[PDB]
Formats: C-alpha cells, structure tokens, sequence
C-alpha cells in the first residue's frame, strides 16, 4: 500500500524541512486550509483516520457567521456554537467530512492531497505533534493571527533582524 510509503516520505518532508526553519510548511485543519487558500501548499498531508470535520454555523440575522473545525467532545461542547459577542445559538446549515471534503477538490486549491497514518513514526509526529492536517507550501510566505502582524511580526523571527 502507497499509504505506508506516501505517509514515510511525505510526512518526512513536513518535519524535517520545517527543521530548518524554511516556513514552508503548516499544521492543522485553519491554517492547512489557509494556505491552501494560499496556493502556497505544494503538498498536502491529511490522515484517512482524520476526526475533524467542517460545519457551517449561522445565525437568521446574517451578523455572524461561523465555520470551524470540531472534535468529539468539541461538538458535544457546543459551547463555541454561541459567542458572548451576539448571545444568539448558531444554527448548522450543513455538515461536510474535512477528510473526505480535502479530497473532494484538493485540486481547485492546487495542492497535492495524500492520505496518510498514525501506523508509522512519522505519522504520529503529525498527529501527536498536530491533529491530523497539515500544508506544505512551496516558499516562505507571510502568516497572519494576531493583531498589527505587519509589523510586530509575530510570527516573523525577523523582528530581531530590525534592530540589527
């Protein structure tokens, strides 16, 4: 089976480039997706084994919508449905297995969509290490999360090249 080799070579290659600090990869489900979005993925890894699925939570007033990644006892919360910011119960359109979903149009995105397992060493450092995403992109790209990244560079090491 190619998954045994697909997911030794494969998952190798998420780590180890990573191990030098080339940026030019990502792990879990936003920002495996973000960069996919990107076009920055040259490969995707996601596991046939994956437990994270997309569902899609909006409101009648149409002031906030929210798609996320949810796990077993994550659904079960249900907590993160509703948000202190509008006190409304979201309301789930539809429901779509991330796994399956990632194969579903991996080529739209441009990115090389390989299955993989938790059976080999490599495999567990994905998901013990992440979850069960992950996104390799071709070069070094510029990552956003929290507020003013152009500039504070938070995620950016090179803020320290600024002062010398």
């Amino acid at each position: 089976n190619v998954k045994f080799i697909q997911e030794k070579k494969l998952i190798g290659r998420y780590f180890d480039e990573i191990s030098q600090d080339t940026g030019k990869y990502c792990f879990g489900v936003e920002d495996t997706l973000k960069a996919l979005e990107m076009g920055a993925v040259e490969i995707l890894i996601v596991y046939e084994n994956l437990d994270i699925m997309r569902y899609v939570l909006h409101c009648q007033g149409t002031e906030e919508e929210k798609i996320l990644y949810l796990t077993p006892e994550q659904e079960k919360d249900k907590s993160h449905f509703t948000d202190k910011e509008t006190g409304q119960e979201h309301e789930l359109i539809e429901s779509m297995p991330l796994l399956e979903w990632f194969a579903n149009n991996y080529k739209k995105f441009g990115a090389t969509l390989e299955i993989v397992t938790d059976k080999s060493q490599e495999g567990s450092q994905f998901v013990k290490g992440f979850g069960g995403i992950g996104g390799i992109l071709r070069y070094r790209v510029d990552f956003q999360g929290m507020e003013y990244q152009g500039g504070d560079d938070e995620f950016f090491d090179l803020d320290d090249y600024l002062e010398h």
